[PDB]
């Protein structure tokens, strides 16, 4: 049979004759029905064995439809009615090639080869199809073997899903990367290899992967590359196709095996175990052969490369990183230009600088070029959202809205988000935490310090912030935090709460681990989740072996390994922990006594509970000795600003009155001695709220009035 | 051997107990193979399965008995419940030479059942090379993977890098480990070389 | 002093370090303990002589890349 390519062009060159409603099928026709255009999608124009063998078909594209629609007209039926030996023989005569080239079916070629004779302009100025001359030239030139079946693609499936960056490089499309030059090296260097050519990425993609392959393929074309493979070239695949698929993509397999090592194939993630398939090219590149390039992220890897271990055995990971701040200012400084002329914008540096410098930090997930530059389009877009719609004289972007506001666009807190030189925070936290507690200058002074310490990088920058506090219930100590981080983080939620009392044997477990049940985690599950984050730990003398062991990394080094296995770093972050122990000897402080003396009588206790190593990892501990009933009252205003936080402003403005009496009586019931104020919080939450809430729609009370009991 | 033809490679893979195969099936065509063993020549299936679409494997039974024992079989690290299990009604026709080869791991577990189909098979364990030995292949293939490469080294280096190697190598067989930190060495300053300075 | 400029000095700030026996028996007097030995200093270290530059440090009088003992 024919090959349905062929067959395909056939019938439309049956096709062909009918729609002009030839009378007879002629050697000239198919000139025109080989050709939809002079792209090479038909490749008889100039792909064609010809053009490149004998006759070019570019001006040589005129004169095909000048015969068919000078054949004489005829009607629908004796149109395609006839084979007409003359042509009719091609059906046949398209046989002869596949001999003297090696063929089997009729294919494209051979169908076009046949015609060799009359399909023409045969003059004495012959524009023509040479007879031998223009194919068993190209069909090597085309193919080398062309014969397979009937069925299949044109007869080069490389250019479907083979895209090449190195068409673009020269063409120039791609954005050069920066800083991953080494990364490239090493890579090159790995693609030296002829163990394994595979180097391979773990980390979080949107980081420059194919990017590096850019920088990759950019030494190519600037051949920057190395001798080896300067011959060799780069592809990536399309998973776009879309009958049967992965024999398909078997198809360009041999293919470029075939094309001999003068391009790379570029895979990202996605390598895979089949569901429902198997291992496809995993022998083919199992096949010691055909140099490749894999990536993935960890338990990806973990997944694939291990139930192999050849892939293993082919693949050589080398994992980037999400870049030290600093760079992807440059490839900002290579797209600032960029989105602002996308934009119709400029950008000043200091948003330009601050959006990393911020999204660094504020923002979760997303990476060092990522995370920064999406801001900015986004910043870019709403400031021209602005000049592209109306409040322009903006076109640069500058800190504050274009970073803090698109920054509270995504959270709040502008102001903060727009002041903190991150060193001031330093210096004013205490007054400010005095502000939101008072007292325990110890832990003002201290954690301060330590955070004071826990940046500007004093010791490793990979070191956790190391708190035990301790003191009674309602000592603030939970707040201490959620003020800390609130303050430090803009937030409490930072904080992170599991009691140490929670699970006695297992908990690692509960934490994390390589997953049978699967958890989906716990900790990191939070704090991989949140990435700037704070630790609460709760009588961690019922902390157990079980989990104060695994705090001795989370004692080191702020990075947690998880039950997955990453590890995660918590030198962002804080970590607290309490206990009950010495509570009585809080009662030193019932009698004011030492309490650097019963700080020692409490010491013991816990350095009796753990291990001082243990303990020598903590930047500090501290004890809340209780403090003046000043200090309880004290809090009350306090206590009553986050009352009437919203209350009088986003809804009551009810203006407010206290009587020292009833705030004395407060003063008098706020504090629990054992429970600290703990109480006071519901307490007002009764008489104080109520008689205010009853009062309300009992309307003695409307706006702005003030009545305390 | 008559009685136990079959080997069992022993021991952890990447030791190089198919690059014994290598120097065997050289001794193939170096023709020290033994008159029990000359008329065999080398197979190797490296079981890629890809209706039951094994039993392929299965039909090939006959192909090698087709030529009657006129090859031998090696498998290397899959030795494990096949269709239904591997092999033997071929083997276990009394016929059928063949090189068997696992870790300890593979050996722990199906052939622990019956040990008699392992009546086939000496169990045989590599151990980690000597130093030699990767030097020796060192040796031979220093000059191999340096013109691999298109480049020279030191022997000096050469010998030297089993060293360390061998010494700090906290997984590996070594050699191959070598050989990657050969062509690691040799690759890296090699792509060092090749793509200006 | 080491594991100061392995950080300062070294894996951050290229900031040079001085001290005097003065300060450091202002330290290790204090700073050694009987039993546990100077352990007792190291994390003592860890702020009124580390977070003193802390302090400093945004405090920034002086600068990085100087020293200056107490
Ligand atoms: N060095 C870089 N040069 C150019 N673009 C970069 C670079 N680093 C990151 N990018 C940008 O961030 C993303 C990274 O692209 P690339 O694929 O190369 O890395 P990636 O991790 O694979 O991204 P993706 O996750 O979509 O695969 C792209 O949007 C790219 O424009
Ligand atoms: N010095 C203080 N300054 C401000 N608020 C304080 C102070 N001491 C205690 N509080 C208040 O005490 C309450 C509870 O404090 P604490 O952190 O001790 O509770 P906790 O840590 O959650 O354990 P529990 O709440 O059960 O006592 C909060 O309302 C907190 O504001
Ligand atoms: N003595 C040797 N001489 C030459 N090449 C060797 C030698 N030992 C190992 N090799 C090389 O090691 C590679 C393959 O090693 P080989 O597969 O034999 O290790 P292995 O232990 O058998 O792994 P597996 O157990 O899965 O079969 C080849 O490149 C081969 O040339």
């Amino acid at each position: 049979q024919f090959t349905e390519r062929a067959l395909t062009i056939l019938t439309l060159a049956q096709k062909l004759a009918s729609d002009h409603q030839h009378p007879q099928l002629q050697p000239i026709h198919i000139l025109a029905a080989f050709i939809e255009t002079p792209e090479d999608g038909s490749v008889p124009y100039l792909q064609n064995l010809i053009e490149k063998g004998r006759y070019d078909y570019d001006l040589f594209k005129k004169v095909v439809n000048r015969n068919l629609v000078r054949i004489p007209q005829q009607q629908p039926a004796p149109a395609e009615i006839t084979p007409s030996y003359a042509l009719g023989k091609v059906l046949q005569d398209a046989a002869k090639i596949q001999k003297q080239q090696k063929d089997s079916f009729i294919a494209q070629d051979h169908i076009l080869f046949a015609l060799f004779n009359d399909s023409s302009i045969q003059q004495i100025f012959k524009e023509a199809q040479v007879d031998i001359e223009a194919i068993k030239q190209q069909a090597l030139e085309l193919r080398g073997n062309t014969r397979i079946d009937s069925r299949g693609a044109d007869t080069e499936y490389l250019s479907k899903y083979a895209i090449d960056m190195t068409e673009q490089a020269r063409q120039g499309k791609l954005d050069p990367v920066i800083g991953r030059e080494e990364e490239i090296r090493s890579t090159i260097r790995v693609l030296a290899r002829r163990i394994k050519s595979n180097p391979c990425l773990i980390g979080e993609p949107g980081i420059g992967k194919t990017a590096i392959i850019e920088g990759v393929a950019q030494r190519i074309i600037d051949d920057d590359v190395p001798t080896i493979l300067q011959g060799a070239k780069l592809f990536s695949l399309d998973l776009a196709a879309l009958g049967d698929f992965e024999e398909r993509f078997k198809g360009v397999l041999k293919e470029i095996e075939e094309s001999k090592t003068l391009i790379v194939l570029f895979i990202d993630e996605i390598h895979m175990l089949m569901g429902n398939a198997a291992n496809i090219l995993k022998p083919a590149l199992s096949r010691g052969q055909l140099k490749v390039i894999g990536a993935t992220t960890n338990n990806e890897y973990r997944s694939i490369v291990e139930k192999d271990g050849a892939f293993e055995r082919r693949f050589q990971k080398i994992e980037v990183a999400e870049p030290s701040v600093r760079q992807t200012v440059a490839i900002l400084r290579g797209l600032q230009p960029k989105y602002e002329i996308h934009h119709g914008v400029r950008i000043l540096d200091s948003a330009l600088v601050t959006a990393a410098q911020l999204a660094k930090r504020y923002l979760p997930y997303r990476r060092l070029p990522d995370s920064a530059l999406d801001l900015v389009d986004i910043s870019c877009a709403g400031v021209a959202v602005a000049r592209d719609s109306k409040p322009s004289m903006i076109q640069n972007v500058v800190d504050s809205d274009t970073i803090s506001e698109t920054a509270a666009r995504l959270t709040g807190i502008p102001v903060k988000k727009l002041s903190e030189s991150e060193n001031e925070k330093l210096i004013h936290m205490e007054r400010d935490l005095s502000s939101e507690v008072v007292g325990q200058m110890d832990a003002i002074k201290a954690v301060s310090n330590a955070v004071r310490l826990s940046r500007s990088g004093l010791a490793n920058p990979r070191q956790p912030a190391s708190f035990l506090f301790l003191g009674l219930s309602g000592s603030g100590k939970t707040e201490l935090a959620k003020k800390v981080a609130g303050f430090l983080f803009n937030d409490e939620d930072m904080m992170i709460r599991v009691d140490c009392s929670e699970l006695s044997e297992k908990y690692a477990v509960s934490k994390l681990l390589g997953t049978t049940y699967d958890e989906g985690g716990f900790l990191t599950n939070q704090l991989q989740y949140k990435p700037y984050s704070v630790l609460l730990f709760d009588e961690v003398e019922k902390a157990h072996p079980d989990v104060l062991t695994v705090m001795l990394q989370m004692l080191d080094d702020g990075r947690i390994t998880s039950g997955q296995g990453k590890t995660i770093d918590c030198s962002n972050c804080i970590v607290i922990m309490t206990s009950n122990l010495g509570a009585e000897f809080i009662n030193s402080q019932q009698g004011s006594k030492i309490q650097e003396s019963t700080k020692n009588l409490v010491m013991g206790a816990v350095r009796q509970h753990f291990r001082p190593e243990f303990l020598n990892r903590i930047s500090s501990i501290v004890i809340f000795n209780k403090l003046s009933r000043k200090a309880i009252h004290k809090i009350v205003d306090i206590r009553l600003k986050e009352i009437e936080e919203r209350f009088e402003q986003n809804d009551k403005h009810y203006k407010l009155n206290l009587t020292q009496e009833a705030k004395d009586f407060l003063a008098k019931y706020g504090y629990s001695d054992d429970m600290g104020a703990r109480p006071l919080n519901r307490l007002i939450q009764n008489e104080i709220l109520n008689k205010l809430a009853l009062r309300i729609l009992k309307n003695e009370i409307k706006d702005k009035e003030t009545v305390n009991v």
